[PDB]
């Protein structure tokens, strides 16, 4: 139908701005700690202590078969980033000060998308 082909339109352009969005959050974690999922060769434990892992490489695979319906979805796979990291590591590692500068840094990214987001349709 031709509304499917428009609803499928504003999909595609959502996840253009979010392919944007995504690229400017990981441009805020240049030591690339986020890039991949945790490990279990490196942490064989890690699904003991967090129940659902994330990394922006898990993101982009959701993100490229167009997986993110609004960016609320998005923000929260970037929140779970973030926050498994604080919990699994201590406040006084580099994990830890890395997932808070991510944090902080990719607030301003956040809230010009939500703005885009809703002024664009
Ligand atoms: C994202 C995150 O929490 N981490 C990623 C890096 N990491 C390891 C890497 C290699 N070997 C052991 C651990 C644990 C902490």
């Amino acid at each position: 139908s031709m509304e499917q082909v428009a609803m499928e339109l504003r999909l595609t352009e959502l996840t253009r701005l979010l392919r944007s969005v995504l690229d400017q959050l990981q441009d805020k974690d240049p030591a690339r700690i986020f890039a991949q999922p945790v490990s279990l060769k490196e942490v064989p434990d890690y699904l003991d202590h967090i129940k659902h892992p994330m990394d922006f490489a898990t993101m982009r695979k959701r993100l490229e078969a167009q997986g993110y319906k609004n960016l609320h979805e998005f923000e929260e796979d970037f929140d779970l980033i973030i926050d498994n990291c604080m919990k699994y590591n201590a406040r006084d590692t580099v994990f830890y000060r890395a997932a808070v500068r991510l944090r902080d840094q990719g607030g301003v990214v956040l809230r010009q998308a939500r703005r885009e987001v809703d002024s664009i349709g």
